[PDB]
């Protein structure tokens, strides 16, 4: 009877403790890319038209260990320096096309992108995309790319193993990491349904089986991570 | 009497909690720093003996922003460039001399240096050091240096106001940050006496009042995050 309630105490408690040190996770790895980014764009920006330079930045090995992918797109030629080994540009890719460069134009500043279908890797990544300025004019922007896997294994750093899992959306409800790569992009209704997109738990049914949900938002991109929890699994 | 050590084990359950946070904590803002730290002096490696490129790269916006002081020291004529906008160096000045660069450079590799007397703030302070070279062929090192009241602040982000603090040493005790200053580059037991290093939890009594000391250690650098709680005011 009190046990019942004081059971459910200790059950949300712990959640919500995974669930914000998961977050914690996602934004210290979120504020340390920004942060890389920031820098570069700005190193770059000492010489931004200098192609050799950039390529030499580029391909720095920590830098280069740090994403998926950096390149620069330029505003005039439509030209792009890129550091990813497996993949050149055709002969029709216009970078001033692309959501990174959109987005970076658009806003004037960092930005992370929407979920998107990567070029070279054919999969959906997102991006943070930076402007690039010679002294006050625009001349193209940069994009590094984020693989969602690794971002899949990072929030899942915890191990739910059989219990359960976690991911990431967007503030619209579009998965941006999931343990199943083929969610990545598509709205999160798919695999969890009737499921509302708000900070807090809810309880679920399916079969007979009672499942837990706690989404939690990350302020800086107003992304939300997301819990779900086998209830008999989780806590046996 | 059973309601006891079940108040214990909330009390102990959530100090390591609480401490385990703030590790985290240390260890993100240390690998963000760490890791723009490698990749400024990869960039440098570009072209290291270019001091007006390197005072360009170490006069950027979110760089400079990122540390309390940035220079580079040369092995050939012991000059030395630097971002610190109220100190330029004393004819007698030699970074080789210095903590920072005879750490980098016995180690070949990133180092965090032991507490020391910061030659501008006259503070003591902490550095990241790195090595530079120019093909294979040392030609001096870096210093990244990190303030230690932001320090201290950080590690008590979590506020325990009244209830009490937490504070870090480096695996010899000596205190690396600590909410008086004046603490820091002394051992930690002047403010903490008969209190082993150690991982775990520690009861202590001074006057009548019993103390709780936890201590968390940073696999990293090896540096031991503590906590000091006041029961009474803690659990009351
Ligand atoms: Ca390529
Ligand atoms: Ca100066």
């Amino acid at each position: 009877g009190s046990v019942r309630e004081e059971i459910e105490s200790l059950v949300q408690d712990s959640l919500m403790e995974m669930v914000k040190g998961v977050k914690n996770t996602i934004e210290s790895d979120l504020a340390s890319k920004k942060g890389l980014a920031q820098s570069t764009t700005e190193i770059l920006q000492l010489d931004p038209t200098n192609k050799a330079f950039a390529k030499s930045v580029l391909e720095s090995p920590n830098l280069k260990g740090s994403f998926l992918a950096i390149g620069l797109g330029y505003e005039s030629d439509a030209t792009v320096v890129e550091n990813d080994d497996g993949w050149e540009p055709n002969a029709d890719y216009d970078p001033r096309k692309r959501p990174w460069y959109v987005d970076a134009k658009r806003e004037r500043k960092l930005v992370v992108t929407e979920p998107y279908v990567d070029i070279s890797t054919k999969k959906i990544i997102i991006s943070i995309g930076t402007p690039v300025y010679q002294q006050s004019n625009f001349v193209g922007a940069m994009f590094y790319d984020v693989e969602l896997t690794q971002l899949a294994q990072l929030v899942n750093s915890v191990n739910l193993f059989d219990a359960g899992y976690l991911f990431i959306t967007t503030k619209d409800g579009v998965t941006i990491a999931h343990p199943n790569a083929e969610n990545n992009g598509e709205k999160f209704s798919q695999f969890l349904p009737n499921v509302d997109l708000k900070e807090g738990t809810q309880r679920i049914e399916l079969d007979g089986k009672y499942y837990l949900v706690k989404f939690a938002q990350v302020p800086s991109e107003s992304w939300y991570i997301g819990a779900v929890v086998d209830e008999s699994i989780a806590f046996a």
